């Protein structure tokens, strides 16, 4: 019944703010509908894989929230496989390649992609992290997709084809049905194209050792039976002097403040009263999460090192069901395995399918991506579909539809009376990431602090030292890089020397 | 406790499946949120105005569902003022004019007005009303919004303005908010351009005199206490022999069957076990309701008469608050009154002004429009923001974003188990409205009447004859609508 926090939602970032109210005294609750902590993370344990992340698995530098809690809880981190050549495969056609990005050879070709993503980045540079609405270009770039940005800034079919491909890994959704304003904020918040997407030097450089799951079990751990499983929130009543929280098993829990930890679209399966503003009402309807498969395939060895391959396949085409793989072998270099994404629309079309016709599909395109006949003799198989999550809603994060963000972003962590917003996609560095789960419960528990008149304002947000562990480079760019013309620059300079 | 079918949702559609299925000798519970029906219409009394639509309001020809059983419940229905003339408001100017359409005089623009209109009426004819995902170029409208659409058609600024007003007005939202399919859809399925947007002889013609909350009311009137008001739905489980649906204030129910009347992420309000398939459980956050208030500003007389106009404003720019309004003045010629919508990202816009405010910017605005001083002068003003409608989710209907009803249009009305799926934006014809509303729960009803063996397959949807008193006349094009060239025609005539 009667606490100081009732924390809805027990994902990394309740789990985080829950750990920091109570670091800090205060008696917290953490009401969780599932029979399990970590939520859009999950570490499934069994003798064939040992342990495997069939959601967020991913950690790198710049993300050192996640860094800093996870090495607190007792964790540790290892590399992703980058040491062989990783390959682009395209029309058909494995091209393989060393350093992060896929060689374009084509000079008008390699003049467009060279300024899609320079251009992704000039445009990101005006997009504040923590308002992408100030945005002095805010409603014009909010009221195109991403598909439409794509049609005028790629002059080639190559630089479409990638720059889509980037998209639908990026955020689990197609360039039609994503804001332009908010994908070029999301990218921009994650500290650019090159760490976004990166493996070394990137979001995708590292993984934990025992999986990612560890980090809310081993809070929950910490909090013992302030955790409550199975507890879905239905009703929040905030008429009264404390705030009543009512769970869907008829259990009423009273509290000073809540955070709602949960994604933004499931605040829609909680009864209000008195009912939400409007802008919040409204908003939470318009913001569904993407969509994606995860896939690990496993297999005897990781044969395709042996080709000097290191794991990592882009893979483009309408008819390959997974665009982009990754090396899920275990740092001891054993329980061999390929992690694959179904991406978008093709985890809706292929989730039709059996698993055993899943794995299938995937191992026929390994086997030609990898030219090896290896690839067809898989020993084990897991995935995860999370667009049939009831309390995820998918996966990895929020994406916003064109108009959104401009009309209804500023509510997204706007407290309501006494409910305060915590979840990765109320994040400002890192959004949509563990590291933005960790940034959000943190910050939601300090504004409680402040409310509270425990700390200062000036303290709510708080700067993160860089890990000593995961040290980050920075983003260079060449000379020619930054100055070389786009496409249409290039015929503009040959209409001056023509006449 | 315990019945045939549990109906979440006492809207028209909700109601409109509960009456069937009593009629039919069925045992039925409504379980409604609100501390009352109606839903999205709502019909406020009051000595000021006697009564007001401040939800849905308006019916007309071709939508003969509604008007048959509004007859039955012993409504009737009178005409929305248009004997005197439309008034189109551009660039600070008002343009009187009669006719359905504001008239266009340059050439070339005539051409762009001409070819837009017919252009969205031809792609509409390639959409399966009852599968809009099956149009030959379904992927391609859906993965377009319609400001796309409009910018790749519309050669005039004049063309482009029309045409946004034309979708915030139908839709309740931004032209880049809202799929190409779609909206084309939806258009089409009211039977076109000139059928949706015109009074005399299209949708709003007409209205029902005594408010149109009348319909939900009658029957909650025939169903007596198997209306539970104040029960939102939390929960429906059907892992067992009988469905259980449990409300917020702690009671049960256990039925055969359930129907869903409720817009369709509203559904997400209820937790289900077992969870949703993964198609309906994502499409639930892909669909949101548009945004509108509805403002009814009142005066002594109907004066815009007096200077021979009807009261209907077509207003374009982004000042004006309100983009279209009709004479809301009651059939007897008293309380009198100009019905206006606040459309779109005006209404997230205006809300944060009061009630006086806003009234005052509408006063304002229609003393300008209708060049009248005398609308400076109100007696009387209501009005209703759907947007903060928990309940609702928006008006006056949900609205697909790009690249979704192509991608889960197909589970909007397929059954879950034993939940079937009602509320207006499953109908294939006017959906969205009141009409499409009955449609939607009288079918789904039937849907549940052929699962238990009642029915044959084939009585499940059924045609319904033209209503006596509101007959439609066709909609007609002239040779010269038919065939002059685009703009883009012309110049490659050139
Ligand atoms: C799913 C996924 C996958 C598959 C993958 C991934 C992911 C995911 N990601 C993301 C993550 O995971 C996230 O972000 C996190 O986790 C989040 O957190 P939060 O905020 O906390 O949330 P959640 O988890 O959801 O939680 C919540 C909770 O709550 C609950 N509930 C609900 N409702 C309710 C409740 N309770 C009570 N009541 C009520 N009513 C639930 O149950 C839960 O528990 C990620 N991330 C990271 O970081 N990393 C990684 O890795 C990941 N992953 C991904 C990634 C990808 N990547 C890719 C590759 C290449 C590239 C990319 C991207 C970009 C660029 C490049
Ligand atoms: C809001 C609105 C407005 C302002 C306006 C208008 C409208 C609206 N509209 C629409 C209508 O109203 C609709 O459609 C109907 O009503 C619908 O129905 P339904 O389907 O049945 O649905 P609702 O109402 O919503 O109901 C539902 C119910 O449920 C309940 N819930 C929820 N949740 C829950 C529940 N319960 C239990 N549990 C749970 N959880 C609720 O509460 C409710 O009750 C319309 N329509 C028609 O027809 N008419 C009219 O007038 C209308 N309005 C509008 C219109 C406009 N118009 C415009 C002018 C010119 C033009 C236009 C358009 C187009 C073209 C042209």
């Amino acid at each position: 019944n009667k606490c100081d926090v009732v924390v809805v939602g027990g994902g990394i970032s309740g789990m985080a703010a829950a750990k920091l109210l109570h670091d800090s005294g205060l008696n917290v609750v953490v009401l969780e509908a599932r029979d399990r902590v970590g939520g859009r993370t999950y570490t499934l344990r069994n003798q064939k894989v040992k342990y495997v992340d069939l959601g967020g698995s991913y950690v790198g530098p710049t993300q050192n929230r996640i860094l800093r809690l996870a090495k607190e809880l007792g964790l540790e981190t290892y590399k992703v496989n980058e040491v062989e050549r990783l390959i682009h495969h395209v029309k058909g056609k494995s091209y393989p390649f060393r350093g992060p990005f896929p060689p374009v050879w084509n000079p008008i070709t390699y003049l467009d992609h060279n300024n899609f993503w320079r251009t992704m980045d000039d445009m990101g540079r005006e997009i504040p992290s923590d308002a992408p609405w100030k945005a002095p270009l805010a409603e014009e770039w909010d009221n195109m997709t991403m598909k439409e940005l794509l049609d005028k800034l790629c002059w080639t079919e190559s630089a479409k084809q990638l720059a889509t491909l980037f998209v639908n890994l990026c955020v689990t959704a197609e360039t039609h049905e994503v804001s332009a304003l908010w994908f070029l904020w999301y990218v921009k918040q994650c500290g650019g194209t090159t760490r976004i997407i990166s493996t070394t030097n990137g979001g995708q450089e590292r993984k934990f050792v025992g999986g990612s799951g560890q980090v809310s079990e081993r809070i929950m751990d910490l909090l013992g039976d302030r955790v409550k499983l199975e507890r879905p929130v239905i009703y929040i009543d905030q008429t009264r002097e404390n705030v009543l929280v009512e769970t869907l098993n008829h259990e009423m829990y009273e509290a000073k403040y809540v955070i709602s930890a949960i994604p933004p679209t499931l605040g829609m399966k909680i009864h209000f009263n008195p009912p939400l503003p409007m802008m919040r009402n409204q908003m939470i309807t318009r913001v569904p999460l993407g969509s994606v498969i995860k896939c690990i395939v496993y297999y005897k060895e990781p044969f395709w090192r042996k080709k000097d391959y290191c794991g990592t396949m882009i893979i483009d085409g309408e008819e390959a069901p997974v665009a982009y793989t990754l090396d899920d072998t275990k740092p001891e270099g054993n329980y061999a395995a390929i992690m694959g994404f179904i991406l978008a629309h093709k985890a809706r079309k292929l989730a039709r399918l059996t698993k055993e016709e899943r794995l299938k599909k995937l191992c026929e395109l390994y086997a030609k991506v990898l030219g090896s006949l290896e690839a067809l003799e898989p020993v084990h198989y897991e995935e995860k579909n999370w667009c049939e999550e009831q309390y995820s809603g998918g996966c990895y994060t929020t994406y916003f539809p064109p108009g959104i963000l401009t009309q209804y972003g500023r509510v997204l962590r706007q407290p309501v009376d006494r409910i305060y917003f915590a979840g990765t996609e109320t994040a400002t560095h890192w959004s949509g990431h563990m590291e933005g789960a960790v940034e959000a419960g943190e910050r939601a528990a300090r504004e409680i602090l402040h409310a509270m008149g425990k700390i200062p304002e000036d303290e709510i947000w708080q700067s993160e030292p860089e890990s000593v562990d995961v040290p980050a480079q920075p983003i260079t760019t060449t000379f020619l890089e930054r100055h070389l013309p786009s496409v249409p620059g290039l015929l503009r300079l040959i209409g001056l020397t023509t006449i």
